[PDB]
């Protein structure tokens, strides 16, 4: 009910939401790109996703759309990691799939917000 896949190739930022995470409770899982991200999707499965729109290895947009080929995936919430500004609002304008999504370099209680209300609706 807490296990917080976490999809980013930067290690301190990866670790700065992790830290973030744990310390509010949550249990927190690592990704680095696209692939290993995708070896996480197996009992137990992610109670939600956060993907990093620039993971290495794929399509941001793939991956959540190859989720709700599946029971046990397709109603796992994703949160978009993106980059503050430009990144943001065009992502935000794409066909990604995504429940919501989260600027970077973020915030601890945005994270946090987010992730609560997220789990709430989804």
């Amino acid at each position: 009910a807490r296990r917080i896949l976490v999809v980013e190739d930067e290690a301190p930022i990866r670790e700065m939401v992790c830290f973030v995470l744990e310390q509010n409770g949550f249990q927190p899982v690592e990704a680095e790109d696209y692939d290993s991200a995708v070896n996480q999707l197996n009992e137990p499965w992610p109670d939600l996703i956060l993907l990093d729109w620039m993971l290495p290895g794929g399509s941001g947009i793939q991956f959540i759309k190859h989720l709700k080929r599946e029971s046990m995936t397709r109603d796992i919430p994703v949160v978009m990691l993106t980059a503050r500004g430009e990144e943001e609002d065009r992502v935000r304008g794409l066909e990604t799939g995504a429940d919501d999504y989260i600027t970077k370099p973020f915030s601890p209680k945005e994270l946090v917000a987010r992730i609560k209300a997220v789990m709430r609706r989804i």
